[PDB]
Order: C-alpha cells, then structure tokens, then sequence
C-alpha cells in the first residue's frame, strides 16, 4: 500500500506514550547574554551567564510533575527586543507549551494572538501559559495567582508561569492537573472560596489551599465560549493535550510522506485512512483513547472546496463528491473519544 506512511506511524505509536509524559517547552526570556536559543535538557545545560533571576525561572520549569519536561527551548532575546521576533523563531521549532515570565501586557497580547494564528490557521497545536490574560480560547492556559511563596520568594504570577508550564509538560495524558499539590509552595494569598471557584468558571487556573496543602484547584485553559461541537471537554487542559498531539502526529506524516510524494487519488487516500485508523487502534491499546475510532473523508470541507473551484455539485452523488479530485488537498475528518470522556470529539485534519 503506503510504505513509507505505515513506517512513520508505526514509529509515533511507539513513542506517543513517552511524549505525551514529558512534554517540550518553549521560554522566551529577557537578558543581555546568551542571547539566541539555547537546548536545555537539564540543569546543567543552563548557561551560567544568565542572570540567577532567570536560572531561576528554568529551574522552576525543570521541576515538572510525576516526571520532568522532556526538553527546554530558552530563547533569549535582548531586553527592548520586538516579543514577534521570538515568536517568528518558533514558528519552526517544535515545542508544546510556551511561557514568558518577564511578559508585559504587550507582550501577551502578541503571545495570544500567535497562539490563535497558529492553532487555527497555521493548525500547529501549540500553547502558552500565560498570567493574567482572557483567553477564552484552549491554546491559553491563563495562570492568576499571585504571590506565589516559595522558600522565601515570593513569585509574581507571570513569574510562576516556568512552573505551571512545567507541572503540565511533566504529567501523563491519563492525568489530570486538577488537585495537584504543590509540595514545594508554602503559602498564597488568601481567597475567598467564592472568588476561587468563580475564577475556575471563568477560565482561570489558580492555586488554592485545601485541606492543609496548596494544590492546582482545577486543570482548565481559558476557553469560556462553547459549542455543540467545542464544548466543556475543550476547557480541559488533558484533553487538549491529547487532540493535540493525535492532531500533530497524522499531520506530521502526511506533510512529511504522503503530500506530493503520493499521488492523492481517491485509492490513495483510502489507503491513507486505514493507515490513520492502524495509528489509532495503536493508540487505543495504549489506553490514550476508546475504541472505535473512525477517520474519515471530511465531506463538508472537500465539499465546499470544491464549490470554490467552481465545481457543480447538483448531478453528483455522495459517493462522486467523496471521490473527487482535490488536487494536493487532503481533508479528512477523525472521530475520537478521549479517555472517559463523557462526548466523541471530531478532529478536522486539512493540508
């Protein structure tokens, strides 16, 4: 059938446990050494020549969950910098989660607008970590604690995004950041109960003091507008997490083996659908997602592409429309259901 396509994805479901354990995070940072980006896979990768203010901040990341982050991507950029030049690097970099803990309020308005971009038009599944900022969309995760006491420190809540970025990247897809303790925070703001679960509603991830420890009152992102098709299950910080990189994975092969490499005729595409359905009962055995997951042509989006190619629709049958030539576009659509996930969640795939 499609060799090369069946080897790429028999490599991903080999892995996708172990990424999806520890994930990749990107942090732009303020200072004038070490500039340009810089790999960090442990403590020791940490350029010396940053300030401890800084090194603090990656230290924080490092700390991670029930594992650590795969990988740090620090890039440094000077201080007066332009925010869009950073974000310009990454657009071909791979990372999951993005975090800034100098950001000013221009500097997230920028962040979120890239996250968007990226997401919904550039369909690269990446998030950000942000302090303090309205979303109302799941690639941003709006992080709203202040004074975040460690040790003797007392973190601003842009600051202790290094570590809420961490805490995510370093949990399992089967877990839920909901109720995590922070062993190492001693002490926050107090709250009133009220204005805590009032900010949860609203799309804020805080932390809260429950029954003598501080912990993580709920893992959401900032998403508060819902759908038919995008409902409660897209608040949830996991399950994002876990379209994503399904999402990530079948684009990545598709883009890397089968567009312009594979003539994409009907035949071909079939072949490729049972290819993303082999990945997908891979990932069921894995425990990821429930059995019965379906892929299949996206009607209404070849449909309305070819009503722009002035293509007349009304002689032709379902099957004729299913069959037609997209030229290099591929549009498929996946039917997942998420680990005890209570709704299916259907996943547009384009190229």
């Amino acid at each position: 059938g499609l060799p090369s396509i069946n080897i790429s994805f028999k490599e991903l479901a080999t892995t996708v446990k172990e990424r999806s354990a520890r994930g990749i995070i990107a942090m732009v940072l303020k200072d004038a050494k070490a500039l340009g980006l810089n790999e960090i896979h442990e403590k020791e990768d940490i350029p010396v020549d940053l300030s401890a203010e800084n090194k603090e901040y990656i230290n924080l990341a490092l700390m991670g969950n029930v594992n650590t982050p795969n990988k740090l991507l620090v890039y440094v950029i000077e201080g007066e910098a332009d925010i869009q030049t950073a974000l310009d690097f990454l657009e071909t970099k791979e990372f999951n989660y993005l975090c800034m803990p100098k950001a000013v309020e221009a500097d997230k308005t920028a962040i979120k607008n890239w996250i968007i971009k990226l997401r919904d038009i550039d369909k690269v599944k990446v998030k950000a970590v942000l302090g303090k900022v309205v979303g109302n969309h799941e690639g941003i995760i709006n992080f709203t604690t202040e004074d975040v006491l460690v040790g003797e420190k007392k973190y601003s809540v842009d600051e202790f995004t290094s570590r809420v970025a961490g805490l995510i990247a370093g949990t399992p897809l089967s877990q839920s950041v909901t109720y995590t303790k922070l062993s190492d925070v001693v002490d926050i703001p107090k709250m009133t109960k009220v204005d805590a679960e009032s900010k949860v509603n609203k799309g804020e991830l805080i932390l809260i003091k429950e029954a003598g420890a501080i912990r993580i009152a709920r893992g959401v992102n900032s998403l508060t507008e819902l759908t038919a098709e995008k409902g409660e299950m897209f608040q949830k910080i996991k399950i994002v997490d876990t379209l994503d990189i399904i999402h990530s994975d079948i684009r990545k092969v598709i883009i890397d083996d089968y567009i312009g490499k594979v003539t994409n005729s009907y035949d071909n595409k079939c072949l490729l659908i049972v290819a993303i359905k082999s990945y997908l009962e891979e990932l069921e055995k894995s425990a990821l997602i429930e059995s019965d997951s379906t892929v299949e042509i996206d009607f209404e989006a070849q449909k309305s592409y070819l009503k722009s190619k002035g293509v007349d629709l009304s002689y032709m049958t379902l099957q004729e429309i299913k069959e037609a030539n997209t030229g290099s576009k591929v549009f498929l659509k996946a039917k997942i259901k998420v680990l005890d996930a209570m709704e299916d969640i259907d996943l547009s795939i384009e190229i």
